[PDB]
């Protein structure tokens, strides 16, 4: 018993990070086979920032201007190219900590865990949900680019997340391992604000079940509702819209419970209209929103 | 900036966890150097575990009848010995994976990490703290026995909990590597409650700051207090006693934010009587108590 927000084992991308230097600006890279990626940024000097022409930028690095460093040892770049806002730097040596992996693009609401690095080096492992406005809230300081977030199955570590930014809100933007962005942002130091930052209703959904699995029923009542009755009070308290796929993927949660998913719906509900009046739900005042059903399937499981 | 509840680089640890088997029980055991760590509850059959007697258990045990595997390997077990509540298996291999490591024992407030195993095998990684009443709150199901909390400090692994059980009530119990346990618990299945689960207030203090430092400063009031005065509400509000040892602790916290300890005192104070109001701090609805001062500038500085 017991539910935590957890992260998945961190060793297998320890084993990948390294340091990028170019110029006097340092970043981590990920490093998989003979392929380090880096955002592009690490290109950029002091005030570049503002309006960077990559392209432009990059026609004055050659391979010997990237240093990349693996431990305390240094790696050899024999080939440079950018892949939208990701570089990646062909090193002569082929990770032999490459660990399975696949590159992958999640969609808002999934979660994954991040890998926080400075110079290389990992500092710390936290759980992240890519936000409906294609945010993350991380917890990233100067330095911390190029640590990525990925999702672990058994021994494949698919890849989905590598930082590149903080908006002047505080919020994170980053790309896919393909260097496309998540969301409308851009690497560049200009006004980009976030939109609304909605709740992942299927995810409060899947975090109320692992409460009743836990044995945390007081917000069970008496009601149910429909999909559009339930979806006119989400809209109204900034939840996202539930679906039939997500009814569908929350089905193993209301087998194991018996509680059928529009029963909960008007449980949220309810604790929409009402609030918590000062109690807890698996040691939150809040609803918690950054589990998917399938984290919380894992972590009821125990899926190594 | 972003402030998360963040655990250790888990890789370290992850390479020390072996599956360890005795008759039909299977847990998790720590491999350092040639011995294996593991719950001494392993040498327990299905009723044992209401009245056992560890020492008349044992005898019946020879080396062969402890099975360790890592990875899918076989150990060799050549010597075992209970010391407290863990076994120490001496294995004919020395784990080629050992990290410098030592093994502490913490006091109630003090966090760490845990890293979840089922068969030897990690599933996750959490951040816990130790509760005043030496309890954590993980979240373990049945096979999780022998998964270790830790802290790392550069390249040091110290290992400062072992799990081994579940109280009627959902919270945790373990001990540390030398096999004491933490509180007044012990490794049968009797009726075992816990005290008082009291507010970690030095923790949430630290977390103050943190939020502070981060912009979240809504809470910042125009008032001051005293360590007199801050107890009797503290104690009030089932909080621990705050004492001039954890204002010094948080001198770096009040240095760098200029809010003296005592003016964040009445700040949590008036928290404490007036409620959040439906406001957040650092997106949690109720007081953080899980983040120690040095966990608070680790995660403000970076360290690696
Ligand atoms: C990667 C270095 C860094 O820390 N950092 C950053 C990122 C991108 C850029 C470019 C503008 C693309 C050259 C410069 C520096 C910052 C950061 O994002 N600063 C603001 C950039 C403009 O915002 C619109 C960083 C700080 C903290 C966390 N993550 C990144
Ligand atoms: C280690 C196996 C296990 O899952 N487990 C457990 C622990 C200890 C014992 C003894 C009674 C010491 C033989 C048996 C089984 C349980 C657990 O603690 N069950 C209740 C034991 C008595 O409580 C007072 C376990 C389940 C979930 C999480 N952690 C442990």
């Amino acid at each position: 018993s017991g539910f935590r927000k957890m992260a998945f084992p961190s060793g297998k991308v320890e084993g990948c990070m390294v340091q990028v230097t170019c110029g006097t600006t340092t970043l981590n890279g990920l490093w998989l086979d003979d392929v380090v990626y880096c955002p592009r940024h690490v290109i950029c000097t002091s005030e570049d920032m503002l309006n960077p022409n990559y392209e432009d930028l990059l026609i004055r690095k050659s391979n010997h201007n990237f240093l990349v460093q693996a431990g305390n040892v240094q790696l050899r770049v024999i080939g440079h190219s950018m892949q939208n806002c990701v570089l990646k730097l062909k090193v002569d040596t082929a990770n032999p900590k490459t660990p399975k992996y696949k590159f992958v693009r999640i969609q808002p609401g999934q979660t994954f865990s991040v890998l926080a690095c400075y110079n290389g080096s990992p500092s710390g492992v936290y759980q992240c949900a890519m936000r409906p406005n294609f945010t993350i809230k991380g917890s990233f300081l100067n330095g911390s680019c190029g640590s990525v977030g990925f999702n672990i199955d058994y021994d494949c570590v698919s890849f989905c997340y590598m930082h590149h930014m903080e908006l002047p809100t505080g919020v994170h933007a980053g790309t896919d391992l393909e260097g496309n962005f998540y969301g409308p942002f851009v690497d560049r130091q200009t006004a980009q604000a976030a939109g609304t930052d909605t709740t992942i209703t299927v995810n409060v959904l899947a975090w109320l079940y692992a409460a009743v699995i836990n044995g945390d029923r007081w917000f069970l009542n008496r009601f149910t509702t429909t999909l559009n009755d339930f979806n006119l009070v989400a809209m109204k308290y900034n939840y996202e819209p539930l679906t039939q796929d997500h009814v569908d993927i929350l089905g193993p949660l209301s087998a194991q419970t018996g509680i059928a998913v529009l029963d909960m719906c008007a449980s949220l509900k309810e604790l929409l209209q009402n609030g918590m009046n000062g109690r807890t739900i698996l040691g939150s005042a809040l609803l918690e929103d950054e589990f998917t059903p399938f984290d919380v399937v894992r972590q009821c499981s125990g899926v190594t």
